């Protein structure tokens, strides 16, 4: 008669998965991941640091920018994370086995992540990928130092309930240049009022508007590099329209009044 | 010369480790721990529930008290916890070999009940105990429903970062009561101030104590009794001058900031 | 330009997902998979075992067929398995979440299992599905006793490092029937000398050929029922052209010495 | 009346705990931990190996010899060890915190090293320590490759499942010098015949002699230096009286059959 259905991929746009040059943030921080997906190499005199991957077909890539930066695999010391989704999660497994690099996440990353994505609150299954273990779990404000460079967590619970802005300051043109790299603040097809599997969803989005807000925030990214205005496509005026992280927080947060009207609605 | 010391065991006083019979707190909920820790048992017609186990060598008794009330192992089916050290999750990895049952826990606890209380955020390796796996990683507000029995976690960060109370509704001579299991509010040794591994130990202290004062609690009981005024071995007054939630959570904010004048102090 | 690939799906014959209503085996053990696929109930008075599960889609399948048989989810005590490849152990995650079921498996196995079969020794990141954990490690030769049905296992090392036969003895007709489930034995596509990921494997190949000729072999079934010459669309006659254990290993190992010599000449 | 009984730390002699300055084994290979527990730094251009670390409460003091050595923490590359039990696997988890060092291990190992040496075959709960993960899961005659210096994997099951020889080629004088460090054969107060949890241990032991005896072996060292004749404390003389490998496994050999003789009449 009627067979199960296949297995469906995780497919994604296009320009997700094209990969790009490095492109200079500031005099230490380089977006190494693709057009659309952002995946940061902070490089210090004592190693380097990466914050997110994008998807898991990346990993490669990914190595071929840090050796075109100067870094080996011996030389990436630490991984961070956004937020532990497959389309910015997806390579850590890959590149702990082929790099030096250790993950330090907050206790709701790394077991999201140790589950491989798997069992989530508002996709289930449908958007796995390979499992990896944390080696450092961190507590909201808590700071990790690199080679001299403080990254402070913020944690901004939403999105996943691990959702975690990154904060550091670097240089450029010899100035200090505050940069927040904060997670997504979207809520794509979420149940956000009364969901059984996170009861305060909604306060905790109002929080993290909040955090958001509040960052030390010179220059914002983003995981979806769109969401803050970046163009990772434009070279010089990649830039130019980012949002500040008053006004993504001021948009996020509109969009999500309208959901919530929608909902109620629906 | 002079060799390493040895390692210290986990040594308590003699009241913690005193075995007693099965103490009746509610048509289906019971004391079945020691004299000085709680473990409470909640018999179902599909199935018991453990909220917490105390110390790690207690499993053996804690099955003799379950078959003294009917309880086959076969018939445990879940274990909540409290907070995931040793004195209150000790013997949950045994438990879990010998029994049907399955544990529950928010992200936190999970995380550190993996590990076995090591690497704890303030007494690092000195008070670990035999890691296990969570089932089931449960949010804020979320619910549990065993056999009728609705199981509510409050999350009441603090003592752990994963501390949690547990709220549920039993009956007494035919009226409904509201019980509230309550987590630890001590502090015992903590750096509070300013403590790099929990940068914001005294907001969350601060918001756990007006979630405690909050609860739905006609009846308060607490991992250590004497923390609630329990005595177990008084019998029939067991609970005679148990506090409130409310007298619990206020005498342990003033303690706490009674603490935090000394640290200054210090 | 071009965009790294789309990730792909493990997509199967449609006949690997065809559901069918359960088969009975023996007095106390059915097939309850799919046309294409072995999934094992054996139930006892004492609650119920499942070896193997299939795909990761088969899971509700499985609960129905399961319900069908007068089995529930608390019901559900115990899952084996032959091997932790995602056509095989797909579901267990999901299954240990809806039901009361334990995960028993060995050491090999069960750090497939906790890795959703990711760095796979052959198949890389190809063949993922949902991590699990297992809650009893098996030695080889132990034994697991469910309501008086003893399953002994039989490392069978090869087509997976974990690779386990299953055997126990069920009746019919009113007697003793010695079942064997044993563990697929091909090599698809691996490299099989001088694999450096698998230095020994030949060796564990040879060993296992073996130990399924000697197994207690009344019936044999395997992961895919073909491999064993069951039909289970074939009602009746499912059983009735099944291979010995020694035609299954025979057969096994003239395959596996024209791959050995198809792969010095390539 | 009778409490249940205290919690009994893991004490061992005082010799084993006796701190040692390192003590130079082949030109780059080091004992760095105390009197009576191996611990082996290998030094090479491209970071460094530690080969056990004995027991938790050495880490300091293994952290102070390989700076004494030039090794820094982020010099540290690998762990390996010979087996999961905390007199030598103690420290792991630490060092991997305040170190770069990645673990590779057997799949046997792994899981006993996760659940820190809890529910052990022979030991129950009795010996327990930190847990920690294995970044790398290594088979039967794997190698590992750290700056041209080439580690080989020989599986030797029986004093634990996961006991492994680890072998590799220093340099001493010129010459090439096959080093192998060689796991425990002893089985201290275990059950040897018809054990439930380990029904082949006996014919896993034999092997294990069998595979000892056969090692590529000019210098042979073990986990506890008296079972090779080694005495840390002798300076120059330390490996005068070492066993080869042979000799080692003859007198485990001969030691074993004893034990049988003697559980026998037992
Ligand atoms: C798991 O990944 C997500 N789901 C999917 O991929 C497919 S299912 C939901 C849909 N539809 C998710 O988490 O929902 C992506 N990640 C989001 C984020 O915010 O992290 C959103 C990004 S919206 C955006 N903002 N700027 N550009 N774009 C494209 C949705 S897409
Ligand atoms: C890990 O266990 C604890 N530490 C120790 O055992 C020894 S070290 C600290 C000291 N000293 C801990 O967590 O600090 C105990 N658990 C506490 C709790 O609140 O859970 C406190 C209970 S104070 C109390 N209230 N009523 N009765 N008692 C006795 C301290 S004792
Ligand atoms: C991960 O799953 C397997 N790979 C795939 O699905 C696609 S890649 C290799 C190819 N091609 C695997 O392990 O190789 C399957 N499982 C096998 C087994 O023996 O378990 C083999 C079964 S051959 C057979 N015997 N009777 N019927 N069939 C169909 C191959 S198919
Ligand atoms: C977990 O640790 C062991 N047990 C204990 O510590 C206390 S209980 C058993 C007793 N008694 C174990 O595994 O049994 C040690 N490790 C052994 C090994 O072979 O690894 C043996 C070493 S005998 C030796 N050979 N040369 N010197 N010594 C002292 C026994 S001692
Ligand atoms: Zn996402
Ligand atoms: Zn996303
Ligand atoms: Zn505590
Ligand atoms: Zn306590
Ligand atoms: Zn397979
Ligand atoms: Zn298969
Ligand atoms: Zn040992
Ligand atoms: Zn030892």
């Amino acid at each position: 008669e009627v067979p199960l259905p296949q297995l469906r991929a995780y497919t994604v746009d296009a320009s997700w998965l094209q990969p790009m040059a490095p492109l200079q943030i500031a005099d230490h921080t380089w977006q190494i991941g693709t057009e659309d997906l952002t995946a940061l190499l902070v490089q210090t005199p004592d190693g380097a640091v990466l914050l997110d991957g994008g998807m898991p077909q990346m990993a490669s890539h990914l190595l071929d920018n840090m050796k075109a930066r100067g870094v080996t695999p011996r030389d990436l010391r630490l991984i961070l994370l956004s937020h532990a989704h497959a389309d910015h999660a997806g390579p850590v497994a890959e590149l702990k086995r082929r790099t030096g690099a250790k993950v330090a996440a907050n206790a709701e990353s790394a077991v999201l992540l140790a589950r491989g994505g798997s069992d989530d609150l508002h996709f289930g299954d449908g958007i796995t990928y390979p499992p990896a273990n944390a080696d450092r779990i961190v507590m909201d404000g808590e700071v990790i130092t690199v080679g001299g460079i403080v990254f402070t967590a913020h944690f901004m619970a939403g999105h996943t309930p691990g959702s975690t802005a990154w904060t550091w300051t670097d240089t450029r043109n010899g100035k200090p240049v505050r940069i927040a790299y904060a997670d997504s603040l979207s809520a794509p097809g979420y149940q956000l009022q009364g969901n059984p599997r996170y009861p305060h969803l909604i306060e905790d989005y109002r929080r993290s508007f909040a955090t958001v807000r509040a960052l030390p925030c010179d220059v914002l990214l983003t995981p979806h590099p769109g969401a803050s205005n970046w163009d990772y496509a434009a070279g010089a005026r990649a830039g130019a329209k980012a949002l500040t992280c008053k006004a993504y927080a001021d948009a996020a947060e509109q969009k999500f009044d309208g959901q919530l009207a929608k909902e109620t609605a629906g």
